[PDB]
């Protein structure tokens, strides 16, 4: 199996190759051709002409329909595409069917329908002679959009990023992540099987550093880069395009807590809790590895917890129960399990969990680790401040509203917070008050496409969803009519 | 000793001072002290904690209310800031009677009303169990704003940034253009005399690099820096902000092209052109330095223009009748005749102008220049594509609309454009083709402060004015509760 | 052929039947059942209980995908539904092929996609005990929305009150006009094979007053009248519903004016009067009845548009280069041949027309009237001032602009206008100074489903349109949270 | 003392005349002249005239700094004010001082800001010859506004509908009620003194019925109608507008629901249904008059409720610690005793209150009436279904959530409901159910001016508040620009 870069209309190999490995047994599932500078410069060129092609008289109408023939394209090969994720990932296909296909296929048709519905604005104003004047706004493309994206939710993020680039009458140069390019390459062929203008959509693979996604950002052709990955990383890529001045929206790190008030239904926090903190194997940037649980329930939470870890079914991502697949790769695995040793190191007491599972079969080829939890660690510790991206959390009892709320915001990140309550004038009254860009309260990780979604901090730097990418993604300029 | 630092409520002395110089005729006015690391840290601190004091608890009727008692101290003491922001520029009194400070007061009354005024988003959506949840978005204050703004329009472009970070329930801490110091420490002491808790505003003076302006780029204790100046300062500063990820909002350089079609009201357009390329000395960053007239009109417009150029009093700020004063320094001086030379050297016929006046009086120490208009030059000359920021255009025919949307377009900025044309297909046909982030038509520079302003490519980086300044200064946040 | 009611979810008959004919030729095309008051109830009842049904648990989303199923249903009977509208009307079947049927379908497609995408307000609030409180809006269905319909563009008036109203969650009960029941009857078999569920879309046949009509409006169960059709039938049902206080939403009659001025584009101004004035045999509320041309162009104005009237083919609905059908019924032409009659009376010119064309075939026995044009009435007479509705305009000449904007406004309506001019200022200047809903500028009946629709006086009351319908055909409330 | 007129910019008396009545003991207070037919239609063209004149070319700048001169006015007499409704009114002294006048200028105060910073909506489409097409919205006046307006909140209430009208630019002629006219006649003074031009601001007394307010409502030269008042007064005046097709806005009658929960903190609910049932002598459209608490604390609260309203003081104004004032009147006191009457024939038992307080001085010849609470009635009772408007309720037991909004929920009026419960899926989840415009979950009468404000069913029609003032009060028109 081989995976090829889609650049002006047409899937084109490299000089060099990189191996895609199936995290599962270790087995190499395909060979990928890595987008060299050349490369990088003939698709973004290839995107700033299209913008001069047909793509860029369609009417809003016409471009929303094409991009719900993309959609369609999608759901037409939908087990395919459920087959590339699982096999990059080691997701549970239950996951892939449910959470990550139909995500990037709702993700196509909600921006292809806020292009159709959205508007613009008009302000009138008086002038000193008397006649007035109009000031009326209107939104057009930004340009050529770069895109990298990371492994975690592969084609949930890319297409988070290229729909609302598309929508908004963008074109795009793309880089998957280099563990999970499989989803993004049968992207490009949907694209193309579609009718997409050639040009409009381009796809490079590669790496981070002295690679493809190193080249799109120093490529003085685009017209902002969109990022979703580590924060180290994100500054680099601000750093990039600054002699540029590029428009940058960055979905970044985070270090999320999750707080269970003395007064939440304990049963559904410790479940709930239990998603939030092995749902993907600890690797989604909203998991939470930090939690804070009134000490009148502490013992009893974490024994719960205790308990329902223990019966998560880590395996196979078609296995009959399976909760938990591996973690992405070998070198992933390695920095979890170091993070491990640290917290023994710090005087973590290990609740449950905290090595490889031993499976005698191929599984000791792949790259799992067990469900953590860790007890006992002071708020300074290394393992409660830095983001581990693995399954893991650590729980640690707290005693006044006032005092869990500065717990919880004493961070560099703030990304997410999940608060368990049943009281109503707490949710709210505390839900305000933590310093993140998405409160859950009695749940986790619900998502309403319209909302506003991004970090503060280190997490982020702006807001995509709903409007806030239709702002994003497109030039707004204002035309002032003197009267 | 004359212009103080305040910070966390007290005005201070630094270490060092530095020379404020009258452009009129090369006098002192004053001494200004140079904030130096320590003092910048100890704002930025001072503005962290007043976030949690008195400033943190108001309501937003109340701090409105604090905002407009602000404007309020600004027009008791009206004709101070006039004398001040006329000492520190040499703009014509007339000028900053009408235009400068009365916008200043507008800045905060205008951001002050949008506090009070401004909601956020309700979001309904279904759930697997039939209950339902409920999203809900909330503006909180981003933190700790820095603001580092330009010697041009120094009360108005410095208010522009304070006023709206204050609304939104923000601390600051800001730094005049060490050209433009003394309307900004006025405004410290109307802060002061209002009741303004301490810490909520400071003011630090200084320069660039190695000092003030970059001290407060690198400190950590900020959460978003606003800009405005040139592009290249713009790259700067973005790269010092990275390793933070820290919010950042800039309006950069420009090349402005003013188009004049042969169906335009002529005699309107020579008057209209003339402000556009004079206005400020042409040290606006909206100015034109690029004029496009179509060939049946071109040697009349030029003719016409050349006798309203040469009528121009450039004086002093009360002298009777007078339209221009000097730019801003000596050294400002020196580059913009360095561009008059460079515009002989490549091969321009000089309509008007290209030296300075000799008034044989004080006026001669300080930084005059003539208004000056450039003909004959390529479209690929240094003069017609590199900002002057003096007063001086170039005028160039055109025989096509679409050649003359392409010379326009064909520049690494994009901030404005003025057309002007009576005819109605055109004006709307024309304005939503050109790359900017503001076009007027038959008018320029009039300003509706609800609307979105900012350029594109090096001409910025986000959007203010309305809703998108509210949007920047503040957090948005995004809660989703379990039903 | 015959024409059933539809009532909680049966197709059923009634005691009485009254007869569709064709006005293309006078021949009886289908019995129509008329609904009694036992009916009407019956059809209330159920859609009142609908909405404690499946209908009413509906997520947004697949309440959204059902009405897309609708509007593909109507797209699978594509020529059925053209076949009856030209049959009720004598409309070209071009005319309905282009406008009529693709418009209906795009109706059900609009409101469904801003059935999705529409969202409500947070408003953040202090308290005098410092905890705060929070207000947030929800939009539920109205209830039972009563629908009333005219006959000019019979499925497209329809489905704008129908789409609208399903699309927020509410039932309906729907009456047709009686003159064209046929296409609304088809409708309510698509709605039946897509699986709408019973009660939830309910269509009665019959007349207004005395009969389904008149019974709908008295009937306490409904929520809203929404209502299209004449100015005083809209007072009748104001009076009939204001003991209930039932919502009501009214788009009635007009006198349209159009205006060319002296740098109208006279070929295009001349072309666009033509069809302002004579599609659909001027039988939409938004043609235009008085027109006001510029002395300086009135002689040419007046000629040209004579020898374009002439040119217009009058006859079989797919005869080859058909323009117009008949009228509607002969009651409508007794109706539009007395003012024929009264204009002459009234001093007018008849310029062309002002009769019946003589076909010498079955055609005579049909509704046909033929394209008129007067002059040199005053702007008090009846044929002026009052709707005709019929194929008809008067010419007059104006000199000055704010003269021609009173004449156009005084007017007990107020629906729509038409402009014509080159002039950039002129367009807007006078376009906002006419008293109307509505303004075209160089073109008629352009019409973005998103813009709010409505008149102002006599023509209407509310308006439609984009979020307009979203709110008429919603309940807004208000929940306050004190935290 | 004399009331006076006050039409075209001039106090005028009348040829009739009538009583206001003192209602703390039924002294004379003043004469007030009563507007006929004829001064009715002076004060409408008046109106009309002044749409033409200065008023009609300010800028909404400079309108809305006269908006708040008048609400400076207002504070300048703020105890000429607060006398005034008090004497008409007999209510308590400290709350017209912290309620009906600080609402009365903040009503002035927030449209006036909400006019300013308020803005339309631009539309682009393309079109079939490519060139595409503008359609952009602007707010106009309405018109002449005519406000008929009831005695509860005199002032509070008037203003609600006289500055939105005027901050949308329109004119007015207002009736006030009969039972309290002397604020809104000293209002009459403010705005004279503020410079208001003659004949914006018109202010006709009289009655209803054959009288200035019919007279109003019939005349077919206002533009709208909003009203606040009884039902079947608003389904008069919705017919007395129907031939001229006027926009209405109505505020009508409700009989509110509280609903305390087991679950709710309960002195806190006894409190806020004390607050709710008695507050301006429940005499407030928004008063809770049937109560239904959980069977669990049914007797606790009943009896908690008994004793804090045995310990209300009835009194004078100004006396020491008075909660309540009287009725409005002795017509209206006759009417609240018969319904008391009627409620013991109707079964029910008289836990407190039910007939007037004995005082042995001048307060015996007044309007006064005990704070009562029933108890033993079914839910069909006409006590429990008809609106009282006095200082009453009805308390019953519940035990179920669906059954409680079911009984709520059955009733013909929509106005508010207010709700107990400290739980959070309990607040939401129930709230959404209430088929009411306003639901307040641990609080009643939180009002925010920019949300959203109205009744369903027989409570009202249309909505007010925020945009929908801005909305309503404003004719909004759609220009179309074909490019
Ligand atoms: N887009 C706009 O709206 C707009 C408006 C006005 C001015 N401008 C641009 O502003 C320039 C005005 O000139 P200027 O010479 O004041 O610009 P500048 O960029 O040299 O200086 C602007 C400010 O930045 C500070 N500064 C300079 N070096 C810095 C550094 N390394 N770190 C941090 N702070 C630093 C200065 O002390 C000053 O306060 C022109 O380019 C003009 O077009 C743009
Ligand atoms: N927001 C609301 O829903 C709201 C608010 C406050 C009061 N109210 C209602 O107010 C009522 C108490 O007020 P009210 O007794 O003053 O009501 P009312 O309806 O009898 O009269 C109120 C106003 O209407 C005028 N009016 C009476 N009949 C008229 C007619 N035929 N034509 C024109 N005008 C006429 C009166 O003179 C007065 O100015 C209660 O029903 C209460 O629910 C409703
Ligand atoms: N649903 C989402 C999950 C995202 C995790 C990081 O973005 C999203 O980003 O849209
Ligand atoms: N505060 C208010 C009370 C209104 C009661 C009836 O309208 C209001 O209307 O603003
Ligand atoms: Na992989
Ligand atoms: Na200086
Ligand atoms: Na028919
Ligand atoms: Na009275």
């Amino acid at each position: 199996s081989q995976l090829l870069n889609y650049i002006d209309g047409n899937f084109v190999t490299s000089a060099s190759s990189f191996a895609n490995i199936n995290p599962v047994n270790g087995k190499l599932i395909s060979d990928v051709f890595e987008a060299d500078a050349k490369q990088v410069n003939e698709a973004v060129v290839a995107a700033q002409n299209a913008l001069k092609g047909p793509w860029g008289k369609l009417s809003v109408q016409d471009r929303a329909a094409l991009i719900h023939k993309i959609a369609d394209g999608i759901q037409a090969r939908f087990e395919e595409f459920v087959a590339a994720e699982v096999a990059d990932t080691g997701r549970p296909v239950h996951q892939a069917r449910t959470l990550d296909i139909p995500r990037a296929i709702a993700n196509f048709r909600t921006f292809a329908d806020l292009a159709k519905t959205s508007h613009t604005d008009l302000f009138e104003m008086s002038t000193s002679d008397g006649s007035g004047a109009l000031n009326y706004t209107v939104r057009k493309p930004l340009g050529v959009i770069g895109v990298i994206s990371p492994w975690n939710l592969p084609l949930l993020l890319f297409t988070w990023k290229v729909a609302p680039a598309l929508a908004c009458g963008n074109t795009v140069v793309a880089k998957p992540s280099e563990e999970s390019p499989s989803s993004a390459t049968l992207l490009a062929e949907v694209m193309h099987d579609a009718g997409v203008p050639p040009g409009v959509f381009n796809l490079i693979h590669g790496f981070g550093k002295d690679s493809a996604g190193e080249f799109l950002t120093q490529h003085p052709g685009i017209s902002a880069l969109t990022f979703t990955g580590e924060s180290k990383t994100g500054s680099t890529i601000m750093k990039a395009v600054a002699d540029g001045v590029k428009e940058v929206s960055f979905e970044l790190g985070g270090k999320n807590a999750a707080v269970v008030f003395a007064d939440a239904d304990l049963d559904a926090a410790i479940e709930g809790v239990l998603r939030s903190s092995f749902t993907n194997s600890g690797q989604v940037c909203l998991c939470s590895e930090r939690v804070y649980v009134h000490r009148s329930i502490f013992d009893e939470f974490v024994s719960g917890l205790k308990v329902e870890a223990e019966r998560l079914v880590v395996g196979y991502p078609d296995q009959d129960g399976v909760n938990m697949g591996p973690l992405i790769s070998h070198g992933h695995r390695d920095k979890v399990l170091s993070y491990y040793r640290l917290a023994v190191d710090e005087g973590a007491t290990v609740v449950t969990g905290g090595g490889v599972p031993k499976f005698n079969d191929e599984r000791d080829q792949g790259a799992y680790v067990q469900p953590t939890i860790w007890t006992g660690l002071s708020d300074k510790a290394r393992c409660v401040t830095e983001e581990i991206f693995g399954p893991v959390c650590h729980i640690s009892p707290f005693d006044d509203e006032d005092e869990v709320i500065n717990r919880v915001n004493d961070s560099n990140y703030g990304l997410a917070c999940a608060i368990w309550t049943t009281n109503l004038s707490r949710a709210h009254r505390v839900s305000r008050q933590i310093h993140v860009g998405l409160v859950w309260v009695n749940t986790w990780y619900l998502r309403d496409l319209r909302t506003p979604f991004g970090g503060v901090k280190l997490s982020g730097l702006g807001r995509e969803g709903g409007r806030f990418s239709m702002d994003f993604y497109s030039d707004i300029a204002n035309i002032c009519i003197k009267i």
